[PDB]
């Protein structure tokens, strides 16, 4: 299953933009969102990459999640459902 380390590395290039009003996503962020998309194509590492996700969101404020929630289309990367927090992991597919 993907770790949290993978996670992490894979999206850390999106934070400074996560907590900023919008604009145009840097190309490391895009390119980190292709990274985790090829690694969670179960429904295990996708509920992983949830938690994970979860998890370090308690250790840091100014997150703009409206925004967050778009960053997979703005990045050419088709999502069925907007990341939120409000989202159970354990509802995940």
């Amino acid at each position: 299953a993907v770790t949290c380390g993978q996670v992490a590395s894979s999206l850390a290039p999106c934070i400074p933009y996560a907590r900023s009003a919008g604009g145009a996503v840097p190309p490391a962020c895009c390119s980190g969102i292709k990274t985790l998309d090829g690694m969670a194509r179960t429904t295990p590492d996708r509920q992983a990459t949830c938690k994970c996700l979860k998890s370090a969101s308690t250790s840091i404020s100014g997150i703009n999640y409206g925004l967050v929630a778009s960053l997979p289309a703005k990045c050419g990367v088709n999502i069925p459902y907007k990341i939120s927090p409000s989202t159970d992991c354990a509802r995940v597919k």
